[PDB]
């Protein structure tokens, strides 16, 4: 008569059939126990209008070698499963009971025999496809009853859960996978959303890969089909697989709303890492190329691409690409990318790229730190822009400050100490006072909130230029694993959106009302 | 210049689309040169009317970091992908030509301009259908044109090619894979091949697995549609991903034809590995299930499964299983399966347990040798069975012999020492003077004939009795990577057949003859 309950802090995926809602563990069940009955509750406020179903599942037992403390033998709905993303594999969980109209308080039967010791069952909430990505469910397991007996139930499940929806899932429109998150708003209030296409599989160039780009028109709620923003196909007559182009930034020219995405493409280097074999030189033979495309159209068609390696690569550098993600147009109307070469000596560096003439010419300074990788970059202040970087001594993200677009850098105060990190992209945006409700300059930041692996994508607020960000500030998002790079930008004057590598699909969507960040 | 020619044994599979006949690494281009065209000739008494087409593609270059030896970039035709095992990965090889008029000089040609340094192409053959399993293409490049001059050839390239066909494919009938092989021959010529139908993935029990079989009339050229010859679906309300059934082992009991099966079936032991969590007892909560079925029918239909368990099980045992691919009748009508159990204190013994009532009742006596696992048994001699076992010490397979059904065991002079291995399943079996073309009693083995990783399966001849296994009396049929297991079974008089997981197909059947071995 004791029982476990876990209300994970995962999205709730309006697109998807299943989502787990609660998981349960029952560790010392007597062979032929039964839980006759689990009732829920949803909080008063909850718009149970938009739930569409909520069944019961039971996923047998526990490895005698596997321990008494986890929530499931398995992943229950795969992230990666191209012939299913969407719902329960039916071959680990066997569907108990469901209820098609649901209240505030609701009952699920089962009765299956339990075997001797741990005992898992599960909790799938499904969303009206319309469901609002700003609705939220407040739910409780309020009573199991196991052999016509109350247990008692211990388990954290005050969890506040949020919607999200799956842009992309493995194995959509063919491909095996999508990763490397890049997110923009139009002037015109759309969402851009960019990310490799990973056609064969998901690992880095060189591979398969094109750049792939959603767009949505209603602040998330739809996105329209993938766009191909940029493809090498057979260039040269060399396979489709020694073409690829990835790691996208795109950004837009917050002037003219012109959108720019630039990437790396990658031609030969057999089926091996560019990172590692990646040569000096300029030409397409000899090293990675720096390719950029632009939409007059607010994101709808993309122009050929045009190559940019000659302007601003060292022929020395072994690799010079962007920093995945996006890029910025600053107050004085400088478009600015992020940027990261690897030197003659193999050394990695960040740094900014700019153009002050609308995307004709581009030009980089002085890289901001030795063995740094990805990194993104904020106007922190009129004419002052704050580079935040992937550091390769792990634990914490590299910060940096240059008021000379990168042809001096100062160390700033929360470099080495205020964002943890596990060495893994992460996303750093500014926001105006003017441009939104708390009427104070704003930093956002997201990224994997730990120091080992990928989990707890956690978006972080600062009130004083990224100086502090108080632990108040921060809403947790994905406590499960994933690929675990991100992208924000700002949906409206109320709301942040998020385009990330999530626990529940390779692109994920969802929107936070600032008014949650800071309260 | 210089151009390396490859010829891989491996098998030329009748049922696919592509299979690699040539690859060719041309180290030192220009960038710029053109392969204008390739000379291919094949031996007099080839029936290359069997020869649909022979296409040459280009696969572009190396990677800076992988050296100069290598014939490819990338696995040319996959045997993992579930969307394509049968041609090759378009994204990887760009068609340059294509000849379906096959003579004894064809001639292949192209316009591709060639990267500085490394660049692969590779020839394509595609077989007839219908093409006999006993047929040997024997070609040679023996002209390369680099811009109209003839280039110096390189390379071991004068294999024996021999045909084969892929009983299942990665992602036939829904399954992401097939795995351990078992085959036997009934009384009526029919061949039988099981496998596990792993159907989420590759991982051992405990998974969603079921045993499936494949049924040839015809010697192996056509296979009737896949049956399930053991399931254990949602047995007592758990998943079916807790209720696999695997490691199959097949024999016939050639008095009556009635075919047997016996499998593992484990039930709950969460998402881990059957090997680690089998524990002591005997019920299926507690350890995993020795189960048979038969079918009286020359395997058309299987029996519901019965639970052998309790027959032959010590209960302080944490796991016993049969050792996978056949058993035998012996000559006074015995039928007998190699078993391997883990003891109280989780080490493993091979040994036997054998039915002298035709399969009613069944009985295990003592283990031949500490720390073995997967064998196969022969009746070498009248009465004297020979047990050939993987071995966790390395390097060799363990050889005894028993007289007295493993009440009692003794090394044999082959132990340890005539034939090396990686710790990998191996197929045995015996073939009497009367019963094939060359009139001598044989021993046939196949492995991978490697102490390290999986490849090189090579078929084995013994002349006497496994005491010998000269070099002369060995076919190589797969020099590339795979799984390693395979299953040997006589087909006629003068044909061994071998089912097994190879480089170009999960269930691959070919057929030799005995005179290729014994010349």
């Amino acid at each position: 008569d004791s029982v476990y309950v876990q209300n994970p802090q995962i999205p709730i995926l309006v697109d998807r059939t299943d989502n787990v809602l609660f998981r349960i563990r029952i560790p010392d069940a007597t062979k032929g126990d039964v839980l006759n009955r689990l009732t829920i509750r949803f909080g008063n406020e909850d718009k149970l209008s938009e739930v569409k179903a909520v069944r019961l599942f039971y996923a047998g037992t526990e490895a005698a070698t596997k321990g008494r403390s986890r929530f499931a033998p398995v992943t229950y709905v795969s992230s990666h499963n191209i012939r299913n993303t969407r719902s329960a594999n039916p071959s680990y969980s066997i569907r108990q009971d469901e209820v098609t109209t649901v209240a505030n308080t609701l009952t699920l039967k089962t009765r299956q025999p339990m075997v001797k010791g741990i005992n898992y069952f599960w909790v799938s909430v499904e969303m009206d496809r319309n469901t609002s990505l700003l609705s939220k469910l407040t739910s409780t397991v309020t009573e199991v009853v196991i052999n016509d007996k109350p247990a008692v139930i211990a388990g954290e499940q005050a969890a506040v859960r949020r919607m999200g929806i799956g842009v992309r899932h493995a194995g959509d429109d063919g491909s095996a996978s999508f990763r490397i998150p890049g997110l923009v708003t139009t002037n015109k209030g759309t969402l851009l959303g960019v990310y490799d296409v990973r056609y064969n599989n998901s690992v880095d160039l060189q591979e398969h890969i094109d750049v792939g780009l959603s767009r949505s028109t209603d602040k998330g709620q739809t996105w329209e089909p993938m766009r191909i923003a940029m493809s090498f196909g057979e260039t040269d007559g060399l396979p489709s697989g020694q073409n690829g182009v990835g790691d996208p930034s795109i950004l837009v020219d917050e002037r003219t709303n012109t959108v720019w995405v630039v990437a790396a493409w990658t031609h030969g280097m057999g089926n091996a890492r560019a990172w590692t074999n990646s040569m000096p030189g300029m030409t397409p033979d000899e090293t990675a190329q720096l390719m950029m495309v632009k939409s007059t159209d607010d994101g709808r068609t993309w122009s050929e691409s045009t190559n940019i390696t000659s302007q601003v690569k060292d022929p020395s550098w072994c690799f010079l690409l962007q920093g995945p993600g996006r890029g910025i147009t600053m107050r004085d109307g400088t478009l600015v990318f992020p940027i990261q070469f690897i030197d003659s000596l193999r050394v990695p560096h960040a740094g900014i790229m700019y153009s002050k003439d609308r995307g004709e010419t581009w030009h980089i300074h002085q890289p901001a730190r030795t063995n740094t990788t990805e990194a993104q970059v904020a106007e922190v202040e009129p004419g002052v822009l704050m580079l935040n970087m992937r550091d390769n001594r792990g634990g914490s993200r590299a910060v940096s400050i240059t008021r000379d677009l990168g042809k001096s850098w100062t160390e700033h105060s929360s470099n080495r100490s205020a964002l943890p990190e596990s060495i893994c992209m992460a996303s750093l945006i500014s926001v105006k006072a003017k441009d939104n409700i708390i009427g104070k300059d704003l930093l956002l930041f997201s990224n994997p909130n730990t120091t080992e692996g990928r989990h707890h994508i956690t978006i972080k607020a600062s009130l004083d230029g990224g100086v502090t960000w108080l632990p108040a500030h921060q809403v947790l998002l994905d406590e499960e694993d994933g690929w675990g790079y991100s992208c924000l930008s700002m949906i409206d004057r109320e709301t942040v959106g998020i385009f990330y590598e999530s626990s529940v699909a390779h692109m994920t969507f969802q929107a936070v009302k600032i008014k949650d960040l800071i309260r």
